């Protein structure tokens, strides 16, 4: 029913959590121990993306800058495609979409090379291209702009023709192409879904960074590292009495509790709050120099004093030393989360 710190040897925290969890299982005593937390700090650990997903500007994102995700999470969703006007399909054509990002950055060049023109072998995401270099195995469709491919995708070009003769062009991603809905000669109606929505899941675990442009959205996922904030501490939620005490105290590798005199001290609310926030167990809201005293104003460690120790501009990051549990503790955070006092 309350938080207590269990002492272990530095670097044995995880074993103690497992042991405790097992003892609970092998024992059937399930009313003593609740949640068990080993406060870790997730830091960036990648010089560049481990996934870069490129998406339409109309892509619903289920993530957001700074967010941390696991290898299977839904990170985005592309809406369905709808016929803008009524008419008949007059052409359906296999077409490769090749999106080139140029050194002049900022916005991208999309190409559509008819499959019947042979897509050049050797073209992949990451491939450098220069002007004059063909993209098609034959003539036509030459690259007009030096850059790199950031997306290549098979599609169907669907041309719907209105009764008076005008035309709408849609590019259907192949994997959602629907042979019975989408075929030359078929009547489409305004509002008709020509293709379903698409989902997207993290190919990798890490921290997301999204670019939100009018030209396109991106999700980038970077490999992160985890660092135990307090070696030798295990925070365990538990009723505290003889039985609970002895129950956890006698776990292998459990060395004791943090306690003044007798029965162990339940962590002060103020000191536990960062633990909880780091644990995702609570849902929460200029010229700095090394050695500067600052106040954390946001985040897990909100309301804590600190000392700048490391500064990382062009990332607007700070490593500041904070005292919790009378322990000097380096925490990473954004400049937007501190004040210079």
């Amino acid at each position: 029913k309350k938080w207590y710190i269990v002492l272990t040897m530095s670097g044995y925290e995880e074993k103690v959590k497992e042991n405790i969890e097992k003892k609970v299982e092998a024992t059937g005593i399930k009313n003593l121990v609740g949640r068990i937390v080993i406060p870790e700090e997730v830091v960036l650990d990648a010089t560049s993306p481990s996934e870069r997903l490129i998406l339409s500007p109309k892509a619903k994102l289920h993530v957001n800058n700074g967010k941390d995700v696991n290898k299977g999470d839904l990170i985005a969703e592309e809406p369905p495609i709808y016929a803008r006007r009524s008419g008949v399909i007059v052409d359906v054509k296999n077409v490769r979409k090749i999106v080139v990002e140029t050194i002049d950055r900022k916005y991208t060049k999309t190409y559509y090379i008819p499959e019947s023109a042979g897509i050049e072998p050797g073209l992949r995401v990451g491939t450098k291209v220069k002007q004059g270099l063909p993209l098609s195995k034959n003539e036509e469709y030459i690259c007009e702009l030096d850059g790199k491919i950031v997306e290549i995708e098979r599609m169907k070009k669907v041309v719907v023709q209105t009764p008076d003769g005008e035309q709408d062009v849609y590019y259907i991603p192949l994997d959602v192409f629907d042979r019975d809905r989408i075929k030359k000669g078929k009547e489409v109606k305004q509002g008709e879904m020509l293709a379903e929505a698409r989902k997207f899941f993290a190919k990798v675990s890490g921290r997301v960074e999204v670019v939100d442009y009018s030209t396109r959205k991106e999700i980038r996922i970077y490999k992160t590292k985890r660092r135990k904030l307090f070696p030798g501490y295990v925070f365990v939620e538990m009723i505290m009495n003889d039985e609970a005490y002895n129950f956890v105290r006698s776990v292998p590798y459990v060395m004791g509790f943090v306690s003044s005199g007798g029965q162990p001290v339940p962590v002060k609310d103020r000191e536990m709050r960062p633990i909880l926030r780091l644990a995702g167990l609570e849902e929460y809201e200029l010229g700095f120099k090394v050695g500067d005293m600052v106040k954390i104003i946001s985040g897990p460690f909100e309301d804590f004093a600190g000392v700048i120790k490391e500064i990382d501009p062009e990332r607007q990051e700070l490593k500041v030393n904070v005292t919790i549990f009378g322990r000097e503790t380096p925490v990473v955070l954004h400049v937007s989360e501190v004040e210079k006092i």
